[PDB]
């Protein structure tokens, strides 16, 4: 009888495929004709944006180690090609059927398909993939709509990318709203280019929590009184953050939209706009929209006549063209019976490591966990390898299942305290997941086997992506060795985010904010970088209408608009003119100074004095623990 039975196949499936291949397990794999969002945009000639998610996070390792050459976001062209040339290989281990139960048995499972064909199999697996409404919606919306008034309930990635396509026809955003986390997905390290998954050296969580924190929430939570950033120009984006009870930051659970900064987004794309646009790289600045009223943020009890299709705000009975809800993302899992018996519900919480559900046997999930930052590869190539070695390995198998209900009563108190669980209990930053499942499979590194301060900036600066943890040992990827000689040589070994822990190791929260926004172009929301982009925006907007071959009026001046966004904006006229010119910028000059000390001694064996004594006290991390990983 089948060894093992994957259910889905699209993107997430592919690096288990790729293992199940090689260690000639039996396997096979049952995935609808119907396809993925990815067929149904491609059907509709709708593959023309980008991805918020860098290539080096977003494509699997042994992709990366024979195209990486820069770190850039690659267009949804390119992600889904790559999807079909995996398909290709595979296809003939594809039987094209829709799954509709799984009665999981003691041994095995009996798999039911709607063609009435039925299998069994030892071990199943299940990446089938996430429901949307939002994406119906997408693969219906007409771009050249134009001189209209939308209305958003909802801020999230899907509805930014909607937005970018209706700021060019001259259309008005009214966003509804109790706040969103927004975060350039591309920022500047003493100006060079960085994406932001490149600058979160999730490792030094290791060092101390607290220490961690201060490297990281600044930009999330309200911590700086500094008047240049998005949350004090416009405080209707902070969201109520009361439920976080963890210790771990950033938070298991937060979800963030990344998107491009205008003066980076010019950066690249400002000498070829029409052709780059076309390729799918649309500019896509919530905080440039803010700035220029594009954009207004309204409180999210404004009232709605969905009659009269009007919103009434600052005494203006604003009609609107259309309204817009995106739905919760639900898992698209077929029906699993408990013993052939019992409904199983699915709870992200209830599993581990968004993997192995407790009450099923040889069940496991692969595709369900969201990375906070950076694209899904990273999550699910590990996922890939952990499930593999459950499937092929008896001896691990039972040393994770034996104690299965400490391991998840473990992780669940150490990344979610005592709070509820939520709708996006899985969302996880994207460092911690790889690093917890390397640790796991025992892949991941060891700090206090560090010789050298080089070693140490692998260990705790460079990425958490997996193919970090695929040099060495059992899931070894022939060629990594060159890719991360790539990566290193092309981001000075990290240097950069590995100085930023230095720089704050003895400040408190208040001063790390504080120091984060001290830099003339801090990471994240600047809004000092938006109006002498003026002048561009109206050359992109221009740009982005003869890609889409569209005529569109922008004489009249919206007068009733301009009132409502200036109603919007009252905080902002307050605060802005209170934006400060400084003789030194705190952060730059602390970063040139750090990176120019570690580049010194980068060779130099672990043996300013007092960074000495930090970098030394990197061998031996006293919050290393982590309690799920042990069986007692
Ligand atoms: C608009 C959009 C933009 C995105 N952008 C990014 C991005 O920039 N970066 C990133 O990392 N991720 C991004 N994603 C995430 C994206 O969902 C994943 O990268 C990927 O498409 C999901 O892979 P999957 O294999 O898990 O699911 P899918 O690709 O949906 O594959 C699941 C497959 O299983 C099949 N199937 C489902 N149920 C059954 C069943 N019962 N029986 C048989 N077959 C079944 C489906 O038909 C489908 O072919 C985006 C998603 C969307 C919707
Ligand atoms: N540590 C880097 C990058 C960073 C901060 N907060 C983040 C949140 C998500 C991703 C990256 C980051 C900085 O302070 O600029």
């Amino acid at each position: 009888m089948l060894e093992v039975c994957i259910i889905g196949f699209g993107f997430s499936a592919i690096p288990l495929v790729r293992e199940l291949a090689r260690t000639q397990t039996e396997f096979q794999i049952i995935s609808a004709e119907s396809g993925s969002v990815w067929d149904r945009l491609s059907e509709s000639g709708r593959l023309d944006f980008s991805l918020v998610s860098s290539f080096q996070t977003s494509f699997y390792s042994f992709d990366l180690v024979r195209d990486y050459e820069k770190d850039y976001y690659p267009t949804a062209k390119q992600f889904y090609e790559m999807h079909e040339r995996w398909r290709s290989v595979y296809e003939e281990k594809i039987i094209r059927d829709f799954v509709t139960k799984i009665e999981n048995f003691k041994d095995y499972s009996l798999i039911s398909t709607r063609s009435g064909k039925t299998y069994e199999a030892k071990h199943v697996v299940l990446a089938t993939g996430f429901d949307r409404l939002m994406n119906t919606f997408l693969s219906n919306f007409d771009n050249h709509v134009s001189n209209k008034t939308f209305v958003f309930d909802t801020m999230g990635d899907s509805a930014n990318l909607l937005i970018a396509k209706l700021i060019p026809n001259n259309n008005k955003i009214i966003l509804r709203t109790n706040g969103f986390t927004a975060l350039d997905q591309e920022v500047q390290v003493l100006g060079k280019p960085f994406t932001l998954d490149q600058l979160e050296s999730p490792n030094f969580r290791y060092v101390s929590s607290e220490l961690y924190d201060r490297l990281m929430m600044s930009p999330v939570y309200p911590r700086t009184v500094n008047p240049a950033v998005s949350y004090n120009q416009f405080p209707l984006i902070r969201r109520d953050f009361s439920w976080v009870d963890s210790k771990s930051s950033p938070p298991n659970g937060l979800i963030a939209i990344k998107y491009w900064p205008i003066d980076q987004y010019y950066y690249h794309f400002n000498d070829d706009l029409e052709n780059y646009i076309s390729k799918g790289y649309l500019l896509n600045d919530i905080a440039m929209w803010l700035h220029t009223g594009k954009v207004i943020l309204v409180p999210s009890d404004t009232p709605i006549n969905f009659d009269k299709k009007t919103i009434t705000y600052a005494g203006i009975e604003r009609s609107f063209h259309q309204y817009v809800k995106g739905d919760a993302e639900q898992p698209r899992l077929p029906t699993i019976l408990i013993n052939g018996e019992t409904p199983f519900e699915y709870l992200y919480r209830d599993t581990f490591m968004g993997v192995i559900p407790q009450r099923l046997n040889n069940i496991y999930f692969l595709g369900y966990t969201r990375p906070f930052t950076g694209g899904l590869a990273n999550i699910t190539e590990m996922q890939s390898l952990f499930i593999h070695k459950l499937i092929t390995q008896p001896q691990f198998h039972q040393k994770i299942h034996q104690n299965l209900s400490k391991r998840i009563t473990a992780y669940n108190q150490h990344y979610y305290g005592a709070a509820k669980p939520r709708k996006h209990d899985h969302t996880v930053p994207f460092g911690f997941y790889t690093e917890d499942i390397a640790r796991l499979i025992g892949i991941h590194y060891q700090p206090n086997e560090c010789r050298s301060v080089r070693d140490l900036l692998f260990y705790y600066a460079f990425p958490n992506n997996a193919f970090k943890y695929r040099l060495k040992g059992e899931y070894a990827v022939d060629g990594v060795d060159e890719l991360i000689q790539k990566v290193n040589d092309k981001h000075d070994h990290y240097a950069q985010v590995f100085v930023q822990a230095l720089s704050i190791r003895n400040m408190n929260s208040d001063e790390a904010a504080e120091w984060d926004h001290s830099a003339r172009r801090f990471s994240f929301n600047d809004m000092r970088h938006k109006e002498g982009y003026r002048a561009f925006l109206d050359t992109y907007l221009k740009a982005y209408r003869q890609v889409e071959n569209i005529s569109v009026d922008d004489t009249v001046v919206d007068e009733e608009w301009n009132f409502m966004v200036k109603e919007a904006c009252q905080v902002r006229d307050k605060v802005a003119p209170n934006i400060e010119e400084k003789t030194h910028y705190s952060k730059d000059e602390d970063v040139n100074k750090g990176i120019r000390l570690i580049l010194s001694i980068l060779d130099s064996d672990i043996s300013e004095a007092q960074s000495i004594e930090f970098i030394r006290r990197l061998l031996q991390p006293k919050n290393y623990e982590l309690l799920f990983i042990r069986e007692s």
